[PDB]
C-alpha cells in the first residue's frame, strides 16, 4: 500500500522525508507519499487541531499503549485542545511528538560583546528592556522583527501572556466575566514596546529575519524554539541561546509558554490503519524522537524529557518546576485573524483598535 502523509511543518521537511525513507527500507509492503483524508498526519497543537479533533477527522488514540510512556502534561495539553464543552469529549486524538517553547533566541557572541552573561539572560521585564537599550547604545540592532509573516507576531504575545494571563481567564472571557481590554492590554502594550527596539526594517519575512540573525546582525529574534533549525542551517557556527521573555518585574513568578509543537495522528477513516499505525510506532520510538529533537532543537514527549539543543539550558528550570503555560492563541478561534490584527497593532501602536477588533470578533 501507499500512505498519504500530510506533514505540516516546513522547518522539518527534510527530517520526515528521511524518516519515511528509512521506514520504507524495513517495510517493503508500505510506501509513503509525503504532502480523501491523509493516512498519517502531523499538525501543530493549536485551536485548529482541536476543532478537527472534535469533528472526528482524527483517530481516537485515548487507550493506545504508546500513551503511558509519554509526558502526561503534553498528553493533557492535546486532550484539552479538543473544542467541545463536554468534559467527557476531551479525548486524545493524536500523539505528542515534539514540544516547543516561546520566548527569544539570542546571540551569545553579541551578549559577550556587551558584557552580558550568555548563561543568565534577563529575569525581569526592566532587565530585558535594559538589555535591548544596551545593545542599541553599543551600535547593535537589538531585535529582528519578521512582520511580513503575520504568524510570527503571535510569538511575543504568547510569550508575554504566558506570565501575565492565567489560562483560566479564557473561560472567564467566554462567559463574559472578563474582557480583552482587561487581560490583553498589558501583553500588547509590551509587545509594541519590544518592537520599538527593532532598529531595522520590521516588515521582512520569517526567512529573511532568520537569515539576518544567523549572519550576526541582531542581538535577539523573538521567536520560539521551532525557529532554531532555520537559523543554524544558514550559519552552523552561530552560538545561540534560548530564553524566557520576562513579562513583569516579579522574577519569582515568571512562566514559560510551551506547547505541543507537533502532534502525530492518523485519519479516522484511513483504509490503511494497520500500516499507518506501523509507521506511527516507528516515529514514536525513543531513538527517532531524540533524533528528531536533535535535528530540530525540540523537546521530546517522553516522561524522561530530552532537550535537543544545549541552547535550551536557560529554560530547563521552567520545565523542571512545571512553571509552563500553553499558548494564549490556542483559545482564539481560527476564524479570528489574530495575526493580521497583531501586525497592525505593532506597526501602528493602536492598542484600542486591536482590543476592540479582538473583542468584537470574539463576541460574535
Ligand atoms: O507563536 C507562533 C505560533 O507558535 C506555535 O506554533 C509553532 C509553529 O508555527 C509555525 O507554523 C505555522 C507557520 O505558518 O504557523 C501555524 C501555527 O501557528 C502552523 O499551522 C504553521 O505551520 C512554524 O513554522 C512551525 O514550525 C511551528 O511549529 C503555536 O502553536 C501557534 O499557536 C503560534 O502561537
Amino acid at each position: 500500500v501507499t500512505l498519504d502523509f500530510f506533514q505540516f511543518k516546513a522547518e522539518a521537511a527534510d527530517w520526515f522525508k528521511q524518516a519515511a525513507q528509512e521506514f520504507e527500507k524495513e517495510n517493503p509492503d508500505i510506501r509513503i507519499n509525503i504532502n480523501r483524508v491523509p493516512d498519517v498526519i502531523t499538525f501543530n497543537g493549536d485551536y485548529s487541531f482541536g476543532t478537527f479533533a472534535a469533528s472526528g477527522v482524527f483517530h481516537d488514540f485515548t487507550d493506545d499503549p504508546l500513551v503511558s510512556e509519554l509526558n502526561e502534561g503534553m498528553v493533557n495539553i492535546a486532550k484539552n485542545l479538543v473544542q467541545t464543552s463536554d468534559p467527557a469529549k476531551k479525548r486524545l486524538y493524536g500523539l505528542p511528538f515534539a514540544g516547543n517553547a516561546s520566548g527569544y533566541i539570542y546571540n551569545k557572541d553579541l551578549f559577550r560583546k556587551v558584557g552580558l552573561d550568555p548563561d543568565n539572560p534577563p529575569q525581569t521585564w526592566d532587565e530585558f528592556i535594559a538589555m535591548l537599550k544596551k545593545f542599541r547604545d553599543a551600535g547593535i540592532n537589538p531585535v529582528q522583527a519578521t512582520l511580513a509573516d503575520a504568524w510570527t507576531t503571535q510569538a511575543p504575545l504568547a510569550s508575554l501572556a504566558g506570565t501575565l494571563v492565567p489560562e483560566s481567564e479564557y473561560a472567564a472571557l467566554k462567559s463574559g466575566d472578563t474582557t480583552f481590554k482587561q487581560i490583553w492590554t498589558e501583553p500588547i502594550e509590551k509587545e509594541i514596546e519590544l518592537f520599538k527596539y527593532a532598529d531595522s526594517e520590521k516588515g521582512v519575512t520569517y526567512q529573511q529575519g532568520t537569515q539576518n540573525f544567523a549572519k550576526g546582525t541582531a542581538a535577539i529574534i523573538p521567536l520560539g524554539t521551532y525557529a532554531i533549525p532555520q537559523i543554524t542551517m544558514v550559519n552552523k557556527d552561530i552560538d545561540l541561546g534560548f530564553a524566557q521573555m520576562p513579562a513583569t518585574n516579579d522574577a519569582s513568578k515568571q512562566i514559560l509558554t510551551a506547547g505541543d509543537d507537533v502532534i502525530l495522528t492518523m485519519g479516522a477513516n484511513s483504509r490503511h490503519k494497520e500500516q499507518s499505525m506501523r509507521f506511527i510506532r516507528f516515529l514514536m520510538s525513543k531513538k527517532q524522537l531524540e533524533n528528531y529533537a536533535d535535528a530540530q532543537s525540540a523537546i521530546t514527549p517522553l516522561k524522561e524529557t530530552y532537550f535537543g539543543n544545549k541552547a535550551l539550558e536557560p529554560v530547563r528550570p521552567f520545565f523542571e518546576s512545571n512553571r509552563v503555560a500553553d499558548f494564549c492563541d490556542h483559545y482564539i478561534p481560527s476564524s479570528i485573524n489574530i495575526g493580521g490584527y497583531l501586525q497592525s497593532a505593532i506597526m501602528s501602536g493602536n492598542v484600542n483598535q486591536f482590543i476592540d477588533s479582538m473583542q468584537n470578533e470574539w463576541n460574535k
